[PDB]
C-alpha cells in the first residue's frame, strides 16, 4: 500500500541546512531550507545551499512549506530556494516570517505567500497533510515542533529544542510538554528529534539561571561592560536588558545582524526595552559604571563589533584597562583559533575577560540527554530518526533511546538524500536522490564547485609557478611566482635552465608544442622538489 | 650594581617555541630549543623556529646550553639554531639528548658537544653561573626543572611540569618536590613556572589513573582494539604495553614517529615491552580480542595510521563494526574539526568511539592551578615570570599567585624579546631585543614570509586569472583560469571585451607597455567585480 516517504535533503549527518521533503502519492510538503557556513577547507566561498534537484523534478507535486524558525539554519536557503520554485504557501510563526520576508525583501523576491500561523494551528497541505504546530523552547522565540498528520500515522517532529523550565523574560514561555504527551498516547509513528546535544549528558541550563548568573557578575563590574552573544539568542538579550536598567546600565546595541533580530523581535512582541537603546556617543556621557554594550562578534571575526574592539580598530571606541567584556557564547565548532585570538587580544590590552567554563555565562538551545530522552519517553514512537546532528550525534542518539523503557521498533541513521519509507509497520531506506551542496560565491550560485576548491586549496599550500618559454627568436623561458617565495635570482635563473633544456630537447628531438610544455613542467617539478623540497603549482605555457 | 638579564626568544605570549636566554656581564646560558607548529593562516609551512639574532650578535658571550626535555617545542629548533652559532655544551638528560642526536643527525650537524646529566648535577657556565637540575614529571620522560644560581640571586625555572604522585610504570618516578621546597628557604629570586594549565581548576589527572580507566574499558572490549595517543607520550604507551599484557593483547605499533619515540625510550630504559611488538601481519594470526594496535594519527591528520584507518586508505588493516577505536588524546587546539572529522567516518564505519570528555583517557602533561599553586608556595619568590603560556595563560598565572598567603613582591607578563632585567630588588622590562618567528617551508628557512603567506592566502580565497595581451598582429586577449571559477563561456567571452577593448582603447593613443598593464588588469577586474562579485588574483602580462 502507499507509504509515507521521508527525505532529508540537509540537516542529517551534519549541523546545517535543514530541508526535508514529506512525499505521500503525488503530494509533497517541504520543512524549512536553511544554509550552512563554510568550513575551513571550503576556502572563499560565503555560504552554502542544498541541493533541489528533487524539488525542481517535482515542483508542481508541492503543496506548501513549512518553517519551524527563523535561524538561519532552517531559513538561510529560502531566498535560493524560492526564486526556483512555484509560490506555494509557506506557514510560520510571526519572528520567523518577519526574517523571512526582510530576507526577501533583500534578495527582491516578490508574491511568496506567507501565512502567519500560531501555536495550536493546524494547517492542511493538499489531501493528505495535517500539520499542527506546537511551542519547543529553543534559542530563538517563536520556535516550532509540529505532529505531520499522514493517512500511515503520525509524525512528531521536535523541530530544535531544549525544554528550558524558565527562559526568563516572565512572559511565560515553555515547551508544550503536555501536547507531545498526548501524541504519545494518540500514537506516534515516527518520531524526528534534535540531535545536536546527543553527546552531553544531563540537562542543558536554563536561560533564566544564565540570566542570574550574568546579573551577578555585571553587578560586581566596576566599569564599562562590553557583553557578546549571538546576534539571534533574543531571550538572552532580553533578560540582558532587563538586569542592564536594575543594575543602572545604559545599553548600546551594535552590529548589524543583532540589529537586525533585534528590529524583528520588537516587531513581534519578543524584546521589550525597559528603556531606550543609547548610540556610543549617548553613552559616552555616563560614567563608566554606567555602560553596557551588547554586540556582536562572539565568533572572533575580526570585522565584527567586538573584533575591532579587540584589536583596536573600532572608529569610536576603544577599550581600556578596567573594562570587562564578556563573552555570553560559546565557539562554533571550528571557530576555537579566532575566538582564542581575540581573547588574547583582550588580555593583552588589560581588560578583565569572561566567558565559559570559568564563568557560565552560557547555555545552549539544544536539549542534552536527558531532555532528550524526556522527549522519547513521552512520544514512545514506534520509529525512530535522530536529526540535526553529524553521525556522532545521531548514533549516541540512537544509543540513548535504546537504554530507555520503550525503545523504538527500529531506529535509522539517514543521510541527505536518503528515501525514508514510512508505513504503519515499514521503516526503511528504500533508495536515494539527488542531494548535496550548493556553493555561493559572491553573486555566484553553484559556479564555485569541488574541483575550483581543489585548486584554491593547492595555492594556498603551495603558491604558484608561471613558466612560459618562447620559442623565438632564440628559445628562452620567463619565471613568474605568487606566493611561492620572496625574491631569489639566483634560484629563479636556475629553474629557467631546467625548463629551458627541456624545451630544447623536444626541439632536438621533435614533439608537439603541447608535449614539450608537459616535459618541461616534469622537468621543473622535479628540480624544485629535489631544490627546495616544495611542489609549487607549475602553470607551463610553450606560446 | 650589575643585573642579569633575562631574555625569552620563543615561548612567551605562546604555546610553543621556547627558548630562553639569560645574560650577566659577558657570559650567557641559553635554554632549550623549540619549534612552533604553524596555525591555520600560515598555509603550506612546516615549522616555525626562533629568530636568533640576538644570540648571533653575541654568539661569543654563548657559554653553554640547558635541554629540559625532548619534546619538539623545546629541542625541533636545535638543528637550526646550532647550524649558525658556536659548539657551545649542551647539557640535558639521557631521552633528552638521545632525541636530539637523532635530529642532528639528520640534518648532518657533527660535532655537537652534548653532555649528559643527572638530576641533582650542578653544572657551572663560565664565572656567573650554576645550573642544578632536578626532576619534574610531564608527559616525557627525563624532563627537568632547574636552579639557575646567579650573582643577583637564584632562579628556579619549573620546566614543562605536572605534579603527577605515580606516573604508573613502577620505576618510582616523582618530581622533586624536596628539592624545590628547599630552593624556597635558600631563597628563590625569581620563579619562571609553566602556565599551560593555568585556568583549569584543580588538579591534573595522575598517568596511574588514566591507565587504570584503560585497562577497565579495554577489558570490556569484545574484539580488536584501536589506541592513538602522542607519540611522545612513553609513560601512557608503556602503561598501555603492560595493561594490554595483562589482558592477553599483543601488541601492534604503527606510525614513524611514534616508534621513533619508542626507540629512543627503550635505548635510554624508560620504555620496556613485557612482550615483543608483532607486525600487524603477525597479529592477524590472533583472535579479535587478542590484538592491540597503538598508532598515531591522534590529531586528525588524513596521513597519519589512525587517519588512513578512517579514511580507509590503510594498506593492511580496515576497521570495521565491532572494532573499538580509543582516542587517548585531546584535540590540540586548532585541530578540533581535523579530529570531529575522523570521529564520525569512525561512527559511520561502525566501530565503538572512545575518547574524553566521555571516558577518561587522556590526561594533560601540564599542571592545572593547585598544582601551580603548589610550586609558588614552595618556592615562595620575590619575582614571578609566568611562562610557556599565551597571554592569558600567564595573566590568569599571576591572578592565582595573588591568591596565596606569600604573593611576589613583584609579577611581570613577559613578551618574546622582552629584556627582563633582575636585581635584588630590580624587577622591570628595561628594554627589548630582535625576536620572532621563521618560517620552514620545505628546505627553504626563511624564504617564505608573511608578505608571501599574504598571497597564498589571496589565491586561496580569490583564486587565479592569468592575462595575457598581444598588440600584434592586432590587439587581442588569452586566459587561464586556477580557482576562480567553474568554466564558463560566456563569462569568459565577457571577460576578453573589457581586456581587449582596454587594450584598444589604450592602443588609440601610444601608450608605455606597463600603461596598458593598468587599463587591462584595471578592466577585467573592474567587469570582474560587477560579473561574479569576486575578486580574483590577476597576473597581467604583455606578450
Ligand atoms: O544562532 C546560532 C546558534 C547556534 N549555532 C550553532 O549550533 C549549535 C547549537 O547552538 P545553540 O543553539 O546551543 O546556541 C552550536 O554548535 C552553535 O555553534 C549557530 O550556528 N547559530
Ligand atoms: O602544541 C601544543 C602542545 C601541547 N599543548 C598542551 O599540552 C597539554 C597536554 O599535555 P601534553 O601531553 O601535551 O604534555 C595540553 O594542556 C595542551 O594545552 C598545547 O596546547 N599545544
Ligand atoms: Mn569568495
Ligand atoms: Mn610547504
Ligand atoms: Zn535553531
Ligand atoms: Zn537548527
Ligand atoms: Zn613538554
Ligand atoms: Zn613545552
Amino acid at each position: 500500500a502507499p507509504t509515507l516517504e521521508v527525505i532529508p535533503l540537509g540537516g542529517m549527518g551534519e549541523i546545517g541546512k535543514n530541508i526535508t521533503v514529506f512525499r505521500y502519492g503525488d503530494e509533497i510538503v517541504v520543512v524549512d531550507g536553511g544554509l550552512a557556513f563554510p568550513k575551513a577547507h571550503q576556502m572563499g566561498i560565503d555560504l552554502i545551499v542544498p541541493r533541489i534537484d528533487y524539488l525542481l523534478e517535482h515542483q508542481d507535486k508541492i503543496k506548501g512549506w513549512i518553517l519551524t524558525h527563523g535561524h538561519e539554519d532552517h531559513i538561510g536557503g529560502l531566498p535560493y530556494i524560492f526564486a526556483r520554485l512555484p509560490r506555494v504557501p509557506v506557514y510560520g510563526l510571526p519572528l520567523t516570517l518577519a526574517l523571512v520576508r526582510e530576507k526577501l525583501s533583500e534578495f527582491g523576491l516578490q508574491d511568496v505567500d506567507l501565512r502567519e500561523v500560531t501555536y495550536g494551528d493546524e494547517v492542511r497541505f493538499g489531501q493528505s497533510f495535517v500539520a499542527e504546530f506546537f511551542c519547543m523552547t529553543h534559542s530563538i522565540p517563536d520556535n516550532a515542533g509540529y505532529i505531520l498528520k499522514t493517512p500511515v500515522g503520525d509524525v512528531l517532529h521536535t523541530g530544535d529544542f531544549k525544554i528550558d523550565p524558565d527562559v526568563g523574560t516572565g512572559a511565560g514561555i515553555v515547551s508544550d510538554l503536555e501536547r507531545v504527551e498526548q501524541a504519545g498516547k494518540d500514537g506516534v509513528l515516527l518520531l524526528i528529534s534534535d540531535s545536536t546535544n546527543a553527546e552531553r549528558p544531563g540537562h542543558t541550563p536554563s536561560e533564566a539561571e544564565i540570566a542570574r548568573n550574568l546579573e551577578e557578575i555585571i553587578k560586581g563590574c566596576r566599569g564599562r561592560v562590553f557583553l557578546t552573544t549571538f546576534a539571534s539568542q533574543v531571550y538572552r538579550i532580553q533578560n540582558i536588558l532587563d538586569l542592564a536598567h536594575r543594575q543602572g546600565r545604559r545599553v548600546v546595541m551594535e552590529g548589524r545582524s543583532m540589529i537586525k533580530y533585534a528590529q524583528a523581535a520588537q516587531a513581534t512582541g519578543h524584546m521589550n526595552p525597559p528603556e531606550p537603546f543609547l548610540t556610543s556617543e549617548e553613552v559616552g556621557e555616563l560614567q563608566d559604571q554606567q555602560v553596557l554594550f551588547v554586540c556582536t562578534g562572539s565568533q572572533g571575526q575580526p570585522m565584527a563589533v567586538l573584533g575591532r574592539l579587540a584589536f583596536g580598530t573600532h572608529a569610536k571606541i576603544a577599550l581600556r584597562r578596567g573594562d570587562t567584556v564578556i563573552l555570553s557564547s560559546n565557539p562554533i565548532p571550528g571557530n576555537e583559533d579566532a575566538v582564542n585570538l581575540i581573547v588574547n587580544r583582550l588580555y593583552e590590552i588589560g581588560v578583565d575577560v569572561v566567558y565559559p567554563p570559568t564563568y557560565r555565562v552560557h547555555a545552549s538551545g539544544h536539549a542534552s540527554q536527558e531532555e532528550l530522552a524526556t522527549i522519547l519517553n513521552l512520544t514512545r514512537p514506534k520509529f525512530f530518526l535522530p536529526w540535526h546532528g553529524e553521525p556522532r550525534h545521531q548514533i549516541n542518539h540512537a544509543k540513548l533511546a535504546q537504554t530507555l523503557p520503550r525503545p523504538p521498533k527500529r531506529t535509522l541513521i539517514a543521510k541527505n538524500g536518503d528515501i525514508v519509507n514510512l508505513g504503519p509497520d515499514e521503516f526503511r531506506v528504500s533508495g536515494t536522490v539527488a542531494a548535496g551542496a550548493v556553493y555561493v560565491d559572491g553573486l555566484g550560485v553553484g559556479d564555485v564547485n569541488d574541483d575550483v576548491l581543489l585548486d584554491r586549496v593547492n595555492l594556498s599550500q603551495e603558491g604558484l609557478l608561471i613558466l612560459t618559454a618562447v620559442l623565438h627568436p632564440t628559445p628562452h623561458v620567463e619565471v613568474v611566482a605568487r606566493g611561492f617565495a620572496r625574491p631569489n635570482r639566483d634560484l629563479e635563473l636556475q629553474i629557467r635552465r631546467v625548463a629551458l633544456e627541456a624545451v630544447e630537447q623536444g626541439l632536438r628531438e621533435k614533439k608537439r608544442l603541447e608535449d614539450v610544455r608537459d616535459d618541461m613542467y616534469g622537468a621543473v617539478r622535479r628540480f624544485t622538489r629535489k631544490a627546495t623540497g616544495r611542489n609549487p603549482v607549475l602553470i607551463p605555457m610553450i606560446v
